[PDB]
């Protein structure tokens, strides 16, 4: 069917033309996102649509000079939001890590619906997690209140590049039957050879990134917004 | 188009027939999940397929006595997995909170592709966050190693019910233009009235749950697995 063909044809697009996304298409992308499942129907996700060209230039820099944040037809920022709940009832305890986990999982579900809706219309896109490296600055720029935090952005627009589909680890590595199965390093070596053909190896690149520190300012940032304190 | 029609037609299915999901259908649902975007191509999601009927009964009780976990044709468990990376290179530091946020976001994105693929074939499903009620006991049952943690499960199967689509908060409440906008409590009242017509109000029910403690055992659980320590 068309749904599965769309899911399997995905590739991140990082070059866009200047053709805008119509109001009808944008309203449909947001509705597709809203139709996503929500943990306990809590509805903990907020989207900040950035149209101001000066804020977009600042966001591209805050993302690590990723130019497509400025050139994209639409830039959406996904945020955890327990301020809606806190405004309704001030007795809400939003600082439990469980709530940040729900915020992250639900944001991913919603965002994927938005991206899939866009891709089905012939649009292209890419998630922007780079915003987290300058989290406090992005948070202030968007005026996010207490009980709210930035997670990632999303570029949407008409493609001006056609990259090849990137291979993933095989299903027998990622999927386990009944109990977790120990890793066979021969599968990692085969995947590394598959990635070298597409393009330092994959395993050497990813484990080398994790051998150092991974954005150490993230927990103090979440805590400063009143999230994940216990 | 068909992808958008499938996305908007979603409703959680909690009643299934005894008809199984074929091998061709299951392999497609997994391949759809793998086609999802991955933060820094880290591929930190592991899926545990539970076919053992004795384990299913235990998971149903651990999930807060949710019978559909036992009667579903397929029950997939989504987990954060940095053990594959640690097996390749022991020097990997997997304890930074940033890495748990990547794990949670990436799992949500992957899981949604799996559900959408299933829903497009005429199947139904529901996410099961209830596994977190007894996270440490669910972890021991599935044999998850260090640097790995359970997030949620997913029931999949042929529907034996036809629920009406549940309305969400309007687009103007969830989407903010350029800067975060303050909440107009009239919109929450309008929404509560829309939810009363569908069926204490939505706003009072969700904020009442958040006024209590939300799974306080979660951070210690992640910490016990070597995750979210700093
Ligand atoms: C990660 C996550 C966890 C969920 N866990 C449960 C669960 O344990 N039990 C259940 O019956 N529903 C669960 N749901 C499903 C719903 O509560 C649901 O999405 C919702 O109330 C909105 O209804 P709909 O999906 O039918 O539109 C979960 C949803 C998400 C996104
Ligand atoms: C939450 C998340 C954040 C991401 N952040 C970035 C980013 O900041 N910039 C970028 O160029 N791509 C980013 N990506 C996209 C990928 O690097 C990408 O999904 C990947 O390498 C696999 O390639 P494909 O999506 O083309 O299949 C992100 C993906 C996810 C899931």
């Amino acid at each position: 069917n068309n749904t599965i063909e769309t899911i399997l044809a995905h590739r991140s697009i990082r070059k866009f033309t200047a053709v805008p996304i119509t109001d009808e298409q944008r309203q449909t992308i947001i509705q597709a996102g809203l139709a996503a499942s929500s943990s306990s129907m809590l509805q903990v996700v907020s989207i900040v649509r950035v149209t101001d060209s000066e804020k977009r230039n600042e966001l591209a820099q805050f993302a690590g000079n990723q130019a497509y944040v400025e050139s994209a037809a639409e830039f959406l920022v996904f945020c955890i939001d327990y301020q809606r709940h806190a405004t309704i009832n001030p007795d809400v305890q939003a600082d439990f890590t469980e709530l940040t986990l729900i915020g992250a999982v639900d944001s991913g579900i919603m965002a994927q619906n938005c991206l899939l809706a866009a891709e089905s219309m012939g649009l292209g896109g890419v998630y922007i997690g780079g915003l987290r490296n300058s989290a406090a600055q992005v948070d202030e720029l968007l005026g996010l209140p207490e009980n709210s935090a930035v997670l990632f952005g999303m570029c949407l627009g008409h493609p001006d590049q056609n990259p090849e589909v990137k291979p993933r680890l095989p299903a027998h590595v990622v999927v386990h039957e009944n109990q977790y199965q120990e890793l066979n390093l021969d599968d990692i070596q085969s995947y590394d050879q598959t990635m070298q053909a597409y393009y330092s190896t994959w395993s050497q690149e990813v484990t080398g990134k994790l051998a150092g520190e991974s954005r150490p300012h993230i927990l103090p940032y979440l805590n400063s917004k009143g999230l994940a304190k216990r």
